[PDB]
Parts: C-alpha cells; structure tokens; sequence
C-alpha cells in the first residue's frame, strides 16, 4: 500500500510505484573519504539563519518536520557549490532503533545514530513545487548525529514530541533558532543526488557536513517514542526511517577540505 519503512513497503519496494528509485543520481550514498576529490574552487558555505521564522512541527507518518516561513529571504543558504539563493523550508531527521544506525549517508561505511536534513529550494524558481521540477531545484544540508553529550539547541525539539506522537498531529513551534543545530566547522562533501524518500526526485545538491554534532542518549531515545501510525491505530514505533545507501554510479563526491 502507501510507502513506508517496513518489511512490505520498505525501500526495496519503492521502485514499483516510483521507477526513479533505480535512477542515476539517487541518494543517499556512502562517502569514501579517500576517493572524494578535494576541490579548492568550492567557496565556503554561507548560512544566514539569523532571521529564521519557524511555524510548526508535525508528524507526517515518516518523520517529524519543523516548518519555516519561506515567503521571504529570512533564512538562506548560499556559497559552497550553489548558484543563487536557497530558502530554508523545513528540517527533519532520520534515526535508528539502535545507536549504531540511523543515518542515511555513511562515511567509509560508518553509520551514525541519526541524520539531520535542512531542506532549501532555489529562489529562482518562485516556489517549492516548481523547484522540484529542476536538476538544481533543492539543496539539503546534511548533519550527522553521534550519541554522546547533550545538544542544548535540540532540547526544545525533544520537549514538544509528546504533542505530535502520532501521524497527522502538529503543534505550533515558533521562535526556534536552527543555528543551535550546527557543528562548529562548516567543512563539507558535496554531490548531485535526490530526495531520499518518495517521490525520489533527482533535484538535489547534497551538502554533507564533515563534523557531526553530538546528542545525549536520552535525546535520541525520545525520537524513538514517536509513532508511524495515527491515533487509534495499532502502535508502530517510528524508528529506522532511513534509506540504505544507493550506488554512486557516474558521480564524483567533492570535498571542500584537504
Ligand atoms: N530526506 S530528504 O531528501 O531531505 C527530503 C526532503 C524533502 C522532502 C519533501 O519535501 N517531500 C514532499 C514532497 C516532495 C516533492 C513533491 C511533492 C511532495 F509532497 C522529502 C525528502
Ligand atoms: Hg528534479
Ligand atoms: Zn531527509
């Protein structure tokens, strides 16, 4: 039936309703640090989240999204491998049932506990919907989460999860500052790819940060208490909502550092 992460509608079944799953530039991929090409012509990233306006947080049955007002250039991403300005529209995570898995991208086959995706769309396209019809329509900033010490900036998110336990639930979420989620270094790897969930459109320029942020065990534990199911239905814990690494094919992962 509708796609999911279970035995019968998981990633290995997606190709049936979304043929693009077997495309040439699918994500995520495994980043082989030794094969990545250091490209000095890559500019430094420019993240301007000082005027970010968060609106709400919702459980959409696959993960939880924190949405932002993208009607104006409040929070933007520029620099790096990007041309033009990209607006932040939402951010979400992918996580596992155990600390040893959860991320979508892997580094030298190493899986992290979770992965943060900050989704942006190219302003040149007018709206998100048009942007997804273009090879350079989106830019996703990926950040790995390793279990260790608590991340203060993530706590506001952790505290509201109870209100959005089940599919379709949403809660007002204003004044959240996304800058509290960034590692201290902005070094990154970049490659052309796609959305990691259906429709799996190959409209994304992936920018994966080298330095992971650390979060406490108790923080990720709360992610695991979310439900895939809607209220009243049988309980299916929201865990392992990650897609396995896809073949790199004829693409090159570039690094902004040596
Ligand atoms: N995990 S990830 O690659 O960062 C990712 C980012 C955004 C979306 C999204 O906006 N989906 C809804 C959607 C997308 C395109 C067309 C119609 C939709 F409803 C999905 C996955
Ligand atoms: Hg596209
Ligand atoms: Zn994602």
């Amino acid at each position: 039936h509708h796609w999911g992460y279970g035995k019968h509608n998981g990633p290995e079944h997606w190709h049936k309703d979304f043929p693009i799953a077997k495309g040439e530039r699918q994500s995520p991929v495994d980043i082989d640090t030794h094969t990545a090409k250091y490209d000095p012509s890559l500019k430094p990233l420019s993240v301007s989240y000082d005027q970010a306006t968060s609106l709400r947080i919702l459980n959409n049955g696959h993960a939880f999204n924190v949405e932002f007002d993208d009607s104006q250039d409040k929070a933007v991403l520029k620099g790096g491998p990007l041309d033009g300005t990209y607006r932040l529209i939402q951010f979400h995570f992918h996580w596992g049932s155990l600390d040893g898995q959860g991320s979508e991208h892997t580094v030298d086959k190493k899986k992290y506990a979770a992965e943060l995706h900050l989704v942006h769309w190219n302003t040149k396209y007018g709206d998100f919907g048009k942007a997804v019809q273009q090879p350079d329509g989106l830019a996703v900033l990926g950040i790995f989460l390793k279990v260790g010490s608590a991340k203060p900036g993530l706590q506001k998110v952790v505290d509201v999860l109870d209100s959005i336990k089940t599919k379709g639930k949403s809660a007002d979420f204003t004044n959240f500052d996304p800058r509290g989620l960034l590692p201290e270094s902005l070094d990154y790897w970049t490659y052309p790819g796609s959305l990691t969930t259906p429709p799996l459109l190959e409209c994304v320029t992936w920018i994966v940060l080298k330095e992971p942020i650390s979060v406490s065990s108790e923080q990720v534990l709360k992610f695991r208490k979310l439900n895939f199911n809607g209220e009243g239905e049988p309980e299916e814990l929201m865990v392992d909502n990650w897609r396995p690494a896809q073949p790199l094919k004829n693409r090159q992962i570039k690094a902004s550092f040596k």
